[PDB]
């Protein structure tokens, strides 16, 4: 009939590429990996004014999916022993002692139950001095740990303390430490002079290139990180078989399945968002709904501990969007990347649509 590759590069031009015509979009990496089995489909242009296409080797950023590398950070000091989810961040960056910020955990850091963190720094945050201001002046609204307010300083902070029980810079720990660990070679901190050419101008709602120009250094860990379409595969290929990786590591990846909480039909996991596996299309979508990203609820202690479970998460910057999708028991994900915003829900759907109609 029809071979297998022919039959996904089908289903993502049904699903995703009428997309890039929808909204404007110039150019669009999507990859899917089935039973081990990596399809990787470009479209698009990576900059449109030097007529080079989207390929193997451009670099996307991926605006909050950067938060599912701090979370596996987390997860690989806490394995070796340099931190416990326990721990306030006092204990590590040590002018937060005898701070109201002090009294937060760090597992509580690291999925937005703080009680007072806001979904961004205020602009005026730039320095390594107005960071710490910003913290020391921290205090508490809602009982901390009771609400779930998503939040970029909230990780932020988790990432710093992180680098810090590391003993290196956070990118360090990126670059050096859990990218190799991950069999990752073109994902990036800091996009280095020799891959300039490949880096994606991102483009605004105006069709305009740009570029994430960022905020303060400990906003890296939320959403500072680039890579690449083999690379993000490679790294739901980790997800999908940490069996496969060396103990530290693979303690790491596990430690990011691992829910923490519930908001309604979402289970919190470290920087992963993680659902009942098959979900429902609407589950998936209520995941991004203004009522959770952008106001807090009050989280439930999980209750049915799914054994079959699927896993997502969203990211976005001013001239990127990124989605990337695994379901463990299916032995199957996938990730798109784009370099103009296009809506969630959007990305959402077109995934839905696609890892349910590949022929298991
Ligand atoms: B993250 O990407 O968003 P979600 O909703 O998880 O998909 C993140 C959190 C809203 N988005 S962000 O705040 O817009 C990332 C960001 C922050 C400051 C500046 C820029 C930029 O592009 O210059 C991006």
């Amino acid at each position: 009939n029809t071979p297998k590759d022919q039959e996904i590069k089908k289903l993502v031009d049904q699903n995703f590429k009428p997309l890039l015509e929808k909204y404007d979009v110039p150019g669009m990496a999507v990859g899917v990996i089935q039973n081990n089995k990596k399809y990787e489909m470009y479209y698009g242009l990576q900059s449109v004014q030097d007529k080079k296409a989207v390929n193997s080797s451009t670099i996307f950023e991926l605006g909050s999916v950067s938060k599912l590398f701090t979370a596996t950070a987390g997860g690989y000091a806490k394995n070796k022993g340099k931190i416990s989810f326990d721990d306030t961040p006092g204990k590590y960056w040590k002018e937060l002692k005898n701070t109201p910020i002090d009294q937060v955990n760090l597992l509580q850091l690291a999925t937005y139950t703080s009680g007072n963190l806001a979904l961004q720094f205020p602009d005026e945050v730039k320095t390594d001095q107005q960071v710490l201001t910003f913290f020391k002046d921290w205090k508490p609204k809602n009982s901390i740990g009771e609400y779930r307010q998503y939040s970029n300083p909230s990780i932020g902070l988790f990432g710093k303390v992180v680098a810090l029980s590391m003993n290196k810079p956070f990118d360090q720990v990126l670059e050096k430490t859990i990218f190799p660990a991950l069999g990752l070679k073109h994902s990036y901190v800091n996009v280095p002079k020799t891959q300039m050419q490949n880096y994606a101008f991102g483009y605004n709602q105006e069709n305009q290139p740009i570029r994430v120009n960022r905020g303060p250094l400990d906003a890296a860990p939320a959403y500072g990180v680039k890579s690449t379409l083999p690379d993000m595969l490679s790294f739901i290929h980790a997800n999908l078989n940490p069996q496969k990786y060396p103990a530290d590591i693979q303690r790491a990846i596990n430690e990011t399945h691992q829910g923490r909480y519930q908001v309604n039909t979402m289970y919190q996991a470290l920087g992963w968002e993680e659902f009942s596996y098959p979900a429902t299309l609407q589950t998936l979508l209520d995941s991004n709904s203004e009522q959770i990203v952008m106001k807090p609820n009050k989280v439930t202690a999980i209750s049915k501990e799914p054994s079959v479970k699927m896993y997502h998460k969203t990211g976005s910057t001013n001239g990127f969007g990124t989605y990337v999708v695994f379901i463990p028991k299916e032995n199957i994900g996938l990730v798109m990347l784009t370099n103009k915003r296009i809506p969630n829900e959007e990305r959402i759907k077109a995934a839905y649509a696609v890892l349910n109609a590949i022929k298991k």
